[PDB]
C-alpha cells in the first residue's frame, strides 16, 4: 500500500485477535518486550506453514529469553486455533483477515489476496529486521540469528 513500513518505523497502533479470540495490541506487545518477532505465512495447516511454525516452536524455549514470538496470517481465529493446537505451539498466532498489518509490513501477495512468507523483528517498538519472501527454513534460522544480534547490542 501507500503506508508500507520501513526500518525505524514504529509498530502500527493496531490490535489483532489471537487464536483464543483475545485482542492483542501490537503497541503493547512491543512495550512489554524489547524484541518481538512476527512471522508471516500464507495459510495455516499446510506443509510450508507447518515447517515454519514448527521451527519457531522448536526454537521457542531459547527465543523466549530474548523475544516475544507471534505467527501471523490472514486465517480466521478458528483456523489459527486448530493449527496452534495441532502443532502444540507455545506462542500465539494472530489473525489478520483484512491483511491490515500484513499489508503495512509489506507482505501482501497481490492487492486482492494472499500473503507472502516473511518475518519482521521490532526492537523498542521500531522495525529493525524486515525479511520479505523467504523460505520456512530461512525464516526460522535467520529470525534466531537476528534476535540474538539485537540482544548483543543491548550490552552497550
Amino acid at each position: 500500500d501507500v503506508n508500507e513500513l520501513e526500518i525505524g518505523d514504529p509498530i502500527p497502533d493496531l490490535s489483532l485477535l489471537n487464536e483464543d479470540n483475545d485482542s492483542i495490541s501490537l503497541k503493547k506487545i512491543t512495550e512489554n518486550n524489547r524484541v518481538v518477532v512476527f512471522f508471516v505465512y500464507p495459510r495455516a495447516s499446510t506443509p510450508g506453514s507447518t515447517r515454519q511454525a514448527s521451527g519457531f516452536r522448536d526454537n521457542y524455549q531459547e527465543l523466549k529469553e530474548y523475544a516475544a514470538v507471534f505467527g501471523l496470517s490472514a486465517d480466521s481465529v478458528t483456523s489459527q486455533k486448530k493449527f496452534q493446537s495441532k502443532q502444540n505451539l507455545p506462542y500465539h498466532l494472530l489473525s489478520d483477515p483484512k491483511r491490515e498489518f500484513i499489508g503495512l509490513l509489506g507482505a501482501k501477495k497481490t492487492p486482492l489476496s494472499g500473503s507472502i512468507r516473511s518475518h519482521f523483528i521490532f526492537v523498542d517498538g521500531k522495525l529493525k529486521f524486515k525479511r520479505v519472501k523467504i523460505s520456512p527454513e530461512v525464516s526460522v534460522n535467520d529470525a534466531k540469528k537476528e534476535v540474538l544480534e539485537v540482544a548483543e547490542k543491548f550490552k552497550e
